[PDB]
């Protein structure tokens, strides 16, 4: 199985950088969903489940086909809340109808790292929409109640290591839980990309509490929580070697991170030799937009 890339037709960078400008511009005007978090956070989480549902083995899922468009993965339990990015990225799709659904949903998720003052992330394009029978079942995507063994065994599904795992959690330190998606609430108001999560873990006193959906959760008293597969990157010795290092270089977590949230978004494609080299798109700011 496999699933080559393909260049949307006669589209070059500043196509796509016109897509990346729309998206940021909207990510700007749009501010005050979920109280004044903004999109950004829930674009980085519809990329991450349009991407995780990648097995190594057959080659199945991945980001390539954009099959959250149909039904059976759009209403998995799992992605409860990213109907909201869905709708986001909707008026955008109408403005750029050329763009494939995987560069869309993927796109969204570099766009909006990167507007969040996060790394640049390369980018290529080219995936295909593939019909609906080539959507994954649902259950492809992680349980946030476990242990380090679970997460580490789970990730190897994806061919990801324990440093590439530790360094994609890192986006919990943006936007929270919803009581009403996943059954875990709260997390404050964060929107700017920082290595604050690894700083959080390490710092607070973690109490462990059950919320109001009867789920045990980290709580602090400065307002943190911490799920406990999040709480699980410090209770394993080799997990927590990293953590340890994220929250003292910010820069080290950046290049990491760029690198593993690349790779998330890439597994499964096959890229010709004669493709493309990966884009690096301008923010806004640095356009003076
Ligand atoms: C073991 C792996 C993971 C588990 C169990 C997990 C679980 C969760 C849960 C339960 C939520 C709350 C959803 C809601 O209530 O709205 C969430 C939110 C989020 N997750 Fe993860 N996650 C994992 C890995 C990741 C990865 C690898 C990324 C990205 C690189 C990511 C990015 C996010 C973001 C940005 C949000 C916030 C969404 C919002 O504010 O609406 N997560 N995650
Ligand atoms: N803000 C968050 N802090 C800790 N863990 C999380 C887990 C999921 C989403 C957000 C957070």
């Amino acid at each position: 199985l496999v699933h080559v890339a393909s260049v949307e037709k006669g589209r070059s960078y500043e196509d796509f950088q016109k897509v990346y400008n729309a998206i940021a511009l909207k990510l700007r005007e749009d501010d005050e969903y979920d109280n004044y978090i903004g999109y950004g956070p829930v674009l980085v989480r519809l990329a991450w489940h349009i991407s995780g549902t990648w097995d190594k083995h057959d080659n199945t899922g991945g980001s390539y086909g954009g099959t959250y468009r149909f039904k059976k993965e759009f209403n998995d339990p799992s992605n409860a809340g990213l109907q909201n990015g869905f709708k986001f990225l909707e008026p955008i799709h109408k403005e750029f109808p050329w763009i494939s659904s995987g560069d869309l949903f993927s796109l969204g998720g570099v766009t909006a790292v990167q507007e969040m003052q996060g790394p640049k992330i390369p980018w290529r394009c080219g995936r295909v929409d593939t019909p609906e029978d080539t959507t994954p079942d649902n259950g492809r995507l992680p349980d946030a109640d476990k242990d380090a063994g679970y997460v580490r065994t789970f990730f190897q599904r994806l061919n990801m290591n324990d440093r590439e795992v530790v360094a994609l959690m890192g986006a919990h330190a943006l936007g929270k839980t919803h009581l009403k998606n996943s059954g875990y609430e709260g997390g404050g108001a964060n929107n700017v990309f920082t290595n604050e999560f690894y700083l959080n873990l390490l710092n607070e006193d973690w109490k462990l509490e059950k919320n109001d959906a009867n789920n045990e959760q980290w709580d602090s008293k400065s307002g943190y929580m911490m799920l406990p597969t999040d709480y699980s990157l410090i209770q394993d010795p080799k997990y927590l070697s990293i953590v340890k290092e994220y929250a003292n270089d910010q820069d080290k977590f950046f290049k990491d991170f760029s690198k593993a949230f690349e790779k998330l978004l890439e597994n499964g494609i096959t890229f010709p030799k004669d493709a493309p080299s990966p884009f690096i798109f301008k923010t806004l700011e640095e356009q003076g937009l």
